[PDB]
């Protein structure tokens, strides 16, 4: 694995309609799985250490293979000086799902150490079966490949520290007041999703803005209340999530003790929506009023991008 | 992945009826997996270089667990001083075929360049379906841990080559006289075996005494003409291969050209067949009138061993 080889299969294959050989999909998603299988259900990443380290989070990308290449266009390539975490539901819905989980799959393995993803709720066999990925798979490599995927998502890590400050899931927190960071740590990961418990409120549940908790518009809806006390017990500034579409790309919630960061621009060839980014830089945040209260970091936003006549889950 | 990782699997789990967490399994399938898929078709081992490493060649062990556990409490353990190679067909018909793939699933991981495999024709969506490995492992674990065996099955080599002197695939060779071991080097082998053609033939052909090629008893018979003219071809002294039950666990074939070996000991819990053993050890060789004809080749042989109160396709 080389940036050689990610960009011979990005602007080489990719770009001109073409996949790759099988042989090389299996070779990746399996190599992509025993590295994030040696990862703990919470990742714990560090820039306080390392000051000219950016680290970016962003959200759902949702097979939109051009924009992700946007993305990567405008805020930097993966590096040594720049670490990126995918808050899941990078498949289903567009219809590049294979080309930018290969990528991710690529990345991981080329920066193990500078790229990371938390599961979102369709990196799941009900969501895929459902929502395009499975078949986008099926038409293009296979169903061996299909199950391939499949497998490698159990493996992804359900959650990510930062600093010490931001906890970052695909979707929310639980309303166990109990919970606490080791909880989430020592989750059995490697399955399908369950109905209940903290497992399935990392990828499903969703923050409202009136105290207490509820059943959501769709698991749990959470208030300020749950996450401010989440957040002083736990000695965190912020959650970070993603797994709902937001206008702006980023958006600053309960009172600040939340952002949903969505990076999937114009959502399903309709939205209009920005796409959005989060990046902690220690020290080096910009401020604004209603936007970012956190001298560590920056919100931008990015714009979508042209991508050829092909409708979303084309397949 | 540690030794000590394998001797509680084997003593404190797979001896006590018990199996692993699925998350185990499916890391150790995936870290294998991966391991050999980094290597080419056909494998290329030496110890020309080293003289002290001893290099062993098994055949199938269908999952006969406790006679691979007795083959290495036996001929010694995996490791620096001691490279083995099993010919395929480590999965179906016995009952622990699960554990015998995880046992080496394993040493492939602790010992990368000390343990090898060739693909058998087992080791196939086809044959794991009725022989099987699919019931067992769907039994005992689960239909996507059985997927990631098949799966992994897809990277495992298709023939192995030794000090430039011995060809090792589980079945035989093909009947075309162009075929060479680049050929086999350059083989697509991530996928299932085709219909015809080289790939089938290193994983079916059964060699015969009588010249010339023909249909086998259940791909093709190869006779001794078609052997030799490879060998000679291709600067090879012997083929080795498996996939056939020998009484006597080796048995030397075709003149001297071929050897088969065998390592599953009273086969079927019916056969009373020995196991069998190829050390190439270069220079330490020991010869027999009638075994082996060569001074790198030490042929020996091992005895089947007790197991639990299991039939064979336990779970078929
Ligand atoms: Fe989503
Ligand atoms: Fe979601
Ligand atoms: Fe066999
Ligand atoms: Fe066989
Ligand atoms: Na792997």
């Amino acid at each position: 694995m080389s940036q050689e080889f990610i960009s011979k299969m990005v602007n080489d294959l990719f770009l001109k309609g073409k996949y790759l050989p099988k042989k090389y999909v299996a070779a990746i998603i399996s190599h992509a799985d025993t590295l994030f299988r040696q990862e703990p259900s919470m990742v714990e990443l560090e820039n306080n250490s390392t000051p000219d380290v950016k680290i970016s989070v962003c959200g759902d990308t949702h097979g939109q293979f051009y924009d992700v290449l946007n993305l990567f266009r405008k805020f930097g390539k993966v590096g040594p000086k720049h670490t990126y975490l995918f808050n899941g539901d990078f498949v289903d819905r567009g219809s590049w799902s294979c080309e930018v989980a290969l990528l991710f799959y690529c990345l991981k393995i080329l920066h193990p150490n500078n790229f990371f993803l938390n599961r979102g709720n369709h990196e799941s066999d009900n969501m895929n079966k459902i929502y395009g990925f499975e078949d986008e798979c099926k038409y293009k490599y296979s169903q061996r490949i299909f199950n391939m995927f499949a497998q490698s998502f159990e493996s992804l890590p359900l959650a990510t520290l930062i600093n010490n400050d931001y906890l970052v899931m695909h979707g929310g927190l639980p309303s166990d007041p109990s919970a606490t960071l080791s909880d989430f740590k020592n989750i059995d990961r490697f399955a399908q999703p369950p109905r209940d418990g903290a497992f399935m409120e990392l990828l499903w549940a969703d923050p409202q803005e009136a105290n207490g908790m509820g059943p959501s518009q769709r698991g749990h809806a959470f208030g300020p209340d749950i996450t401010d006390r989440f957040l002083r017990n736990n000695k965190l500034r912020k959650i970070f999530r993603s797994h709902e579409l937001r206008m702006g790309g980023v958006q600053f919630e309960q009172k600040g003790k939340l952002m949903t960061v969505f990076s999937a621009p114009n959502y399903c060839d309709s939205q209009g929506n920005l796409g959005g980014v989060i990046h902690v830089v220690p020290g080096h945040g910009i401020l604004q009023a209603g936007r970012n209260d956190d001298q560590n970091l920056i919100i931008e936003t990015f714009e979508a991008v042209e991508h050829p006549d092909i409708k979303p889950m084309a397949y």
